């Protein structure tokens, strides 16, 4: 059989808090009043929710609606949960209200309001400091939410709010978020497919909160290398041999091996042999700027096939690439 993962950091801390922390299953929603809020209009509308502006009239503040989709209220309240467990954190958008949609019939997640500009027009004008500034705050969320017993699961730009005038970040979309357990196995099925981490791919379940340290790999590439997405699978499979293409075949097949993981034999036609490639290949004059030793080697050590080599958030914060980053 597959051999068994553990996460390095932050193994037990669901272990050692209460069960009311973890069983979301068995969380009280506290009901605001659904009044409060006039929605002035759409924001945007995925998978599983519609996303409004609105006002809280009762103290006339712009606030974020997300309506979600009807879907199974374990999944709803899983991420009800996460969110007031995560609330205060660092760069954790923070859940305000929840109120009983009448429309709908579903939870209606009232959050602050974070003055966004598109990441696709955010991206083509960020600066060498404004990637590592902002990675450093996203740093900062997903230390806290691996610190607190959660992986997000869903790291891509689309869930990173940055209001760029008052450079105030914030992880949004808390919808794939689970509760980090030892030797639980987790749904493959999460995160979008540019951002899946090779234990995704390779249909390991036994993962952790290293899966948002690939995912945010895959943002940095994105951005320091000015192409988006960086890894551009046309599928799920296509996005393994995408990887497997920079970070070569050999590599893979020892992260396979060390879990004892069989390749889907669709592979077998597609993969290829591929050595590993170094990371000033994808350096040119149009990205050099956003390019030093100190992005490549974080990068680096962020993209690796094996869950357990990647830096942890901690580490990442540690690295020189933040050095230049003014801290408070
Ligand atoms: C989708 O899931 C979540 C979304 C959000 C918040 C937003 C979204 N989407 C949001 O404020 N967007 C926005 C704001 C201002 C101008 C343009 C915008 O698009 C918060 C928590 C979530 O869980």
């Amino acid at each position: 059989g597959p051999v068994p993962s553990r996460a390095r950091v932050y193994t037990d801390v669901n272990t050692h808090r209460p069960r009311e922390y973890w069983d979301y299953e068995s969380h009280v929603v506290e009901w605001g009043n659904q009044d409060d809020y006039q929605l002035v209009r759409k924001l945007g509308r995925g998978k599983y929710s519609e996303v409004f502006e609105a006002i809280n009239i009762t103290n006339n503040e712009k606030v974020v609606v997300k309506i979600l989709k009807p879907v199974k209220k374990k999944k709803i309240k899983r991420e009800i949960k996460i969110l007031e467990n995560l609330r205060g954190g660092p760069n954790i958008i923070t859940l305000a209200d929840i109120v009983k949609d009448p429309v709908s019939r579903t939870p209606a997640l009232v959050f602050e309001h974070v003055n966004n500009t598109d990441f696709k027009q955010l991206y083509q004008t960020l600066t060498d400091y404004d990637i590592r500034f902002y990675m450093y705050e996203i740093l900062k969320a997903l230390d806290y939410c691996h610190s607190m017993g959660i992986m997000h699961r869903d790291v891509k730009p689309h869930n990173v709010m940055i209001d760029h005038e008052h450079r105030k970040l914030r992880l949004i979309d808390w919808g794939l978020a689970e509760f980090y357990h030892p030797g639980q196995e987790y749904n493959v099925r999460v995160a979008s497919r540019y951002f899946k981490g090779p234990e995704l791919l390779v249909d390991y379940q036994m993962y952790d909160y290293s899966l948002d340290m690939w995912s945010l790999g895959c943002m940095l590439a994105s951005m320091i290398f000015r192409k988006e997405p960086f890894f551009h699978g046309h599928d799920n499979y296509d996005q393994l041999v995408r990887i497997a293409k920079v970070l070569g075949t050999e590599d893979l097949y020892d992260y396979i091996d060390k879990y004892n993981i069989e390749l889907d034999p669709r592979f077998n036609d597609i993969l290829g042999r591929h050595s590993r490639k170094r990371w000033e290949r994808f350096v040119h004059s149009e990205n050099q700027h956003l390019v030093s030793p100190e992005a490549l080697d974080f990068l680096d050590k962020l993209l690796r096939y094996d869950h357990q080599s990647r830096l942890t958030a901690r580490e990442a914060m540690e690295h020189p690439y933040f050095y230049t980053v003014v801290k408070d």
